[PDB]
């Protein structure tokens, strides 16, 4: 599917984005990049993945400056770039939920600079990158929620952040069509990852316990696999005409909790 | 190979996207594609150039629920399981005035609804009830839709109408169908070369540039049966394993309609 | 007043929400309301109690076009013009297997989708053409949506299907018919007690609470057909001057269906 | 009845454009009180004279502090004795020569939009609903102003529409953990309204309308005004809007897309 591909993977030392670079490469990716703030742990993934499909760069995406240093030095190393996987993001982990009116709007401001600026910082780096190479083709993808399209009981800044990130990508199909490129995100239910174990999940009995009423989909479990499998559908060829589009992966969610 | 062992009914098969999905499933290693349609001889030229022991033809006319309730279960003792149902068959009315709000043709209202919503409703039925008989693990039923079927039409409004109700039927049925492991779905092509394009007056890859092009955000390539196929075999294998209630849209960020 | 000297068509005015419209409507200062149903005795009570020199029974089923032309034609004619026609009527299987998907009868299924599908696009169609004839200025065609036309159910699928298929008319109307400066909207309630509910054994405000409470954000009120009134006699006015092609839901934050 | 007789509101944004007439309409309906909150003080002085002092008045008020967010919400609760409507409905746009297209996107003046329109929108939420929650409140109403660029992408002002998706998402969870209080939160969605901020963008005349966006607008014989909105956001602080919440209430006149 991504023969011959170069990919950045932000938020790759972790969870969703680990298991992403994993299958990226799996995928026939020539190079995926791990773009992440968690030096050592990132450098562990790229060596799992192996050293010579794989490499890591420090990069705290909400430094327009970082991203711009982590998309040229790819595509320097590795003469192209054609997936960036936008995947990078964070909750806040508060006490009284960040309700609308418990809303702590520090933690706010920590959550929409991550998911909102950094996210932006990342899509608009690499268009630039794709359209001065002249890339073909090319991709973008970003990590939503279910939450970009519908409304929390808690997590407010959360909810918020991912309805930007849709206005993003939308905004992004539009504009960047014109060179080829295409822009779409992919919102995954409950994953087993260390976010979503700061949040009480740590087994998949917690998963089905907390989500299980609510999703139609019954006899299968929402895997870090099945969510990079979308991503790479979309990054691939076989996604030829598909821009602008939320791939959802949820089961059939029918409310949050 | 995605679709290795599984058994795929494919309506309208006969023509345009669905003669391509039967072919693509059967390339993406279907263990049997079975053709439903009603145009019985370009169907069987079909299933005969996709291979007589990979491909079936069986003539059903999807409005009528015995016939596919017949082709449903003439596909699963032949083939010994039913994984995937891809309900694509379909039709307009080509209308003098267009079928605009204004000058609905009822008439032709009522046979584009027979076809695009009753016949659909059958095979989603029947497709349903035969999974859960044989204990299918994993099934998929994929309904071809619209961009149509989320947005008002200028014209074609029987159409519109109909493509909305098979987006209805989609959610319900993705609802309903998740506690026997079953994941509905549809796929939302903008404009793709058939024989019902043809009828619409887009003939050539240029007409359909020269009519959608500027509405397009997505530029330097055209849309293909192939990529139609490609998204519903995706849809169909376990790549999409987790992925029920969707509109999965390919239309290269259709800004509006024409 | 809101409606001041306006000609509206309620149909399914003898009852539940449309008879509600149709003594909101009047109350709002609407010159006359025409009650288009199929329930004659019923109708003309509400007629006589609304006032007679205010409001008229027809006799109207709203699946046959030519009747729906009649009774268009005798409102413009008896009251020298047409501003609102609510298109309200609709009906549901109320089967005993619940019209799933699984157990979905199709001789149900047909019934449900000819009044909500053919008959409410004849409506559209009359009422459009009637103003268009009559140099309406401002026209205002409203159709009585449902959550369902926008989510899947668990049953009710045919219903389901028949509002997702409202909705595309709406949709496309409102691009069609918007150079006669003509709005077309939808009004999506959710749960009012009418015979329509008691038929689905909902029959009083502890059964809805019952049955949607914790399924509704919004406390301290439970929602009545006047509520879903005034959201039709808002769309209709001038208020709503400037909104078309839109779905004003009437909800109370629905969490997701039962 | 008048349509809001007895209600206290609070009009961020209300020195000017939108909020300057949804000022105007929300007492033409008989609210009790308008208190408008912006920071053109004599601008907005003169709006409150206009309309009357002893039905409306001025706080100078950031909505992207919180803490004067606050303090105008208190002082409107104190001296009016209630808090019933809330429309937040101040924002910005960005002046930028790129038109902040996602290859050109100025992250300095993406982080000024998005802190007003998407933090101090939900501070100005945040600290309405708390006041109707202390006060007991019956019927409540928080609006947002947002957009057609809430629920679609846009050519340009990509951190504009960033904000009003958010903002939307703002709305949405708010009118589900609102509900429980009985406080509704719904926005309002105007297309092309002739305001000191769409003259900004080049739209200073009706014929500026037209020639942009009158193509892909389906309602032909009328255009949108600054009163359409009002009236739209008057029914959503409304009796004859008591059971919708969570609502995006969109006036575009059938947009068929952007410019
Ligand atoms: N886990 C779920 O169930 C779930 C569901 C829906 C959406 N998501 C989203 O998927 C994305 C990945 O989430 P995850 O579950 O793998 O969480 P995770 O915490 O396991 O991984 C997130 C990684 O992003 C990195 N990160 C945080 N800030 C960064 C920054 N400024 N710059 C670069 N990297 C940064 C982190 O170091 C981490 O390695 C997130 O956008 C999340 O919002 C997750
Ligand atoms: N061509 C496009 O661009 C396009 C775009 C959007 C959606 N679609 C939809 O994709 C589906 C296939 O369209 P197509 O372009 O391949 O048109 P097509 O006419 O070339 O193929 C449709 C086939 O379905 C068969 N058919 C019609 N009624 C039938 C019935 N009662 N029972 C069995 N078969 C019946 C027809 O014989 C035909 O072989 C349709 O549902 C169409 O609405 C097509
Ligand atoms: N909770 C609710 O009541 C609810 C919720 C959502 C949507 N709706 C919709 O509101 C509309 C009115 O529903 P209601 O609850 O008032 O039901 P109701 O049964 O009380 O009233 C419906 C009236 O429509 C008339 N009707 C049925 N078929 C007709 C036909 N062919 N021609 C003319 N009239 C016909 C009926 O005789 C009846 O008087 C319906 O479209 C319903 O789908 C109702
Ligand atoms: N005019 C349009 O076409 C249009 C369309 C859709 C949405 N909107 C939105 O409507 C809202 C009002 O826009 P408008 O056209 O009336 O513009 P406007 O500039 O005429 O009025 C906005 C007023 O908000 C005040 N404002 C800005 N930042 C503020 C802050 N931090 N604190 C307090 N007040 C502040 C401003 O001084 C100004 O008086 C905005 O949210 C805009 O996004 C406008």
């Amino acid at each position: 599917k991504l023969e011959g591909k170069v990919a950045i993977v932000t938020g790759g030392a972790s969870g969703i984005g680990e298991t992403a670079a994993r299958i990226f490469a799996d995928h026939g990716a020539r190079a995926v990049v791990i773009a992440d703030i968690q030096s050592e742990l990132g450098r562990m993934v790229a060596e799992s993945i192996g050293a010579k499909r794989c490499s890591y760069v420090q990069c705290d995406i909400a430094d327009e400056e970082q991203v711009k240093s982590a998309v040229e030095w790819t595509a320097t190393t590795y003469g192209g770039l054609d997936v960036m996987f936008c995947n990078a993001g964070i909750m806040s982990h508060s006490d009284s939920g960040q309700t609308v009116m418990e809303l702590d709007m520090s933690k706010f401001d920590e959550v929409m600079r991550v998911n909102t600026r950094g996210t932006a910082a990342c899509v608009k780096q690499a268009a630039r990158k794709m359209v001065e190479l002249g890339t073909r083709g090319g991709a973008i993808i970003c990590t939503s929620s279910p939450l970009a399209t519908r409304g929390g009981h808690v997590d407010t800044d959360y909810v918020m952040s991912k309805h930007a990130v849709l206005g993003l990508v939308r905004s992004a199909s539009m504009q960047l069509g014109a060179h080829g490129i295409r822009v779409n995100s992919v919102s995954p239910m409950a994953v087993l990852t260390p976010l979503t174990r700061r949040m009480g999940l740590a087994t998949p009995a917690d998963v089905e316990n907390a989500l299980g009423r609510f999703t139609s989909l019954k006899g299968v479990a929402l895997t870090a696999e099945h969510v990079a499998e979308a991503a790479a559908f979309l990054a691939s060829d076989e996604a030829a005409f598909i821009t602008g589009h939320d791939l959802v992966v949820d089961g059939g969610l029918l409310c949050l909790p």
